[PDB]
């Protein structure tokens, strides 16, 4: 009796469980590195830190490419910008100019910390009006960090009530939902198989956003002067008139770059805040210690500041643990091999998509103790007097040529938002008992479901205004 001809095989069910976890589970069978092939395209999936650091760092320039996706073509305006641009002149030029801009905010009246604390103070104010109510803090936060990024890009911010923020949130939500059903890593290229309106939807959202950007671009071409270089949009225009590069800095090129900066800045950081609050509602004991800690080292004589990250250690560990358990990009962004190269002595041909399963790196049992648990203690020494790095299998922000450019902005924004929130507010479970689900919704960003927090102004903050 004969066996059936097999026209295709896949190692697990599509749309069943989270991709990053499904790949992780296969390592029991196949090893920390393996490949899958769809049609003519081969994809490799790496899930151990050693091989990862080889793809990211050691042979970084070999694997610094981005694969083309129908859905990303639209968002990045045909692989422009930074995040979704192939490695090349365009990419390298803009990446450095972006990174350069963060130097203009290292001191002065535009010290990044001052720009941040300003919008947080607007934030805490707004929230305080909801004293004794249960609310979704997504949009109050979205607004705060949008303002920070807008100040970095244009030296401007939005006024409270401005409906442009709403327009932005709508297309932000729409781009994310249509960018991919789930993770960016798709096994089967569904959208090319069945009739669907996925691309039409994404175009019409991204059109709105590109309109809004182009509008800002025009109403800044007049306000620009080489005598004043203070923000990201200045930096890009400075470098354009000095030009071989006149093509690499067209309108569409600066548009799309500002695009990635705006998106990355707001969505990643707002997601992580939410994940942070969510975890603390599940773990009161930790929350108590964070309250206890903040009262000892900052009290109520003043508002928190960067310099406090040197003493508010448990808060720092907490943020570190949230980024461990729930990475923003559980599988980073997909990489590509620019040349023929190797990983763990295995040949990898030019054009091969390479995927780093960061989920596997943060949940590896040999590297972490009880990795499935939320234990910020893991990032502190046994006394709790300094921070540690208990594993090298940890890469929230990536590494090497395509690593995160806004890590420093992000780490600060997060630290300040929580510290302020913790100083001023009692954050509790809403009256009907519902906690949020820490299962999460993997899209291009690892989101959490909407949820509510009952929010009260702490007595100790009130009884210290007299
Ligand atoms: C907690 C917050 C954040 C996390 C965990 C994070 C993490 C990451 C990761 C994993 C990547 C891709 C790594 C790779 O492809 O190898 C990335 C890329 C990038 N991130 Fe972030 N990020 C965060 C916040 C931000 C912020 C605040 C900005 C502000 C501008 C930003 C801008 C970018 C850009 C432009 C890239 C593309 C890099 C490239 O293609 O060369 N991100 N980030
Ligand atoms: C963490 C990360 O990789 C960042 C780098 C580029 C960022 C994205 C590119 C710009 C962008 C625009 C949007 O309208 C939704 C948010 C997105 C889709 C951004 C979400 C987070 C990304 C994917």
């Amino acid at each position: 009796l004969l066996s059936l001809p097999l026209v295709g095989s896949l190692p697990f069910l599509p749309r069943h469980g989270h991709m990053h976890n499904n790949f992780f589970k296969l390592q029991k069978k196949y090893g920390p590195i393996y490949s899958v092939r769809m049609g003519t395209k081969t994809t490799v999936i790496v899930g151990h830190h050693q091989l990862a650091k080889e793809v990211l760092i050691k042979k970084g320039k070999d694997f610094s490419g981005r694969p083309q996706m129908a859905t990303l073509d639209i968002l990045s305006n045909n692989r422009k910008g930074i995040a979704f641009a192939d490695s090349g002149a365009h990419w390298q030029l803009h990446r450095r100019l972006a990174m350069a801009t963060f130097a203009l905010f290292k001191d002065g009246d535009q010290k990044l910390e001052k720009i941040i604390c300003q919008e947080i103070s607007t934030l805490c104010d707004m929230l305080a009006t909801h004293n004794g109510q249960s609310i979704d803090i997504s949009f109050p936060v979205f607004v705060a960090v949008t303002n920070v990024i807008s100040l970095i890009c244009f030296n401007t911010s939005y006024k409270n009530g401005d409906p442009e923020l709403n327009v932005i949130q709508n297309y932000n939500e729409g781009i994310i939902d249509n960018l991919s059903k789930d993770s960016l890593v798709d096994l089967v290229p569904w959208l090319k198989i069945f009739p669907n309106k996925t691309l039409e939807k994404l175009k019409s959202h991204v059109k709105i956003r590109n309109d809004l950007l182009n509008k800002i671009l025009e109403n800044y071409k007049e306000k620009f002067r080489s005598d004043s270089i203070t923000n990201m949009l200045d930096t890009l225009m400075q470098a354009k008139m000095n030009s071989q590069d006149s093509e690499l800095l067209s309108d569409n090129h600066i548009l799309t770059t500002i695009g990635d900066i705006f998106g990355a800045g707001v969505e990643t950081t707002t997601s992580v805040v939410k994940w942070t609050l969510a975890f603390l509602l599940h773990n009161p004991q930790v929350k108590k210690k964070l309250y206890e800690e903040i009262d000892q080292n900052v009290g109520f004589s003043r508002t928190p500041t960067i310099s406090d990250r040197n003493r508010l250690l448990l808060l720092e560990a907490t943020i570190r643990e949230v980024l461990r358990l729930r990475p923003v990009a559980p599988m980073l962004i997909p990489h590509k091999a620019n040349v023929d190269s190797s990983i763990g002595e295995f040949a990898v041909d030019k054009g091969t998509e390479v995927i780093i399963n960061l989920w596997a790196l943060h949940h590896n049992e040999k590297e972490w103790h009880q990795p499935d648990q939320f234990m910020p203690e893991r990032f502190l020494n046994p006394a709790g007097t300094q921070l540690i790095s208990p594993s090298v299998s940890y890469l929230p922000f990536g590494a090497g040529p395509r690593s995160c450019i806004g890590e420093i902005l992000a780490r600060q924004e997060l630290f300040l938002i929580m510290a302020w929130l913790l100083q001023r507010f009692d954050l509790e479970v809403p009256d009907d008992g519902q906690l949020p689900s820490l299962e999460g919704i993997p899209k291009v960003v690892f989101l959490i479901d909407s949820f509510k927090v009952k929010i009260k102004v702490r007595q100790a903050w009130r009884e210290a205004q007299a």
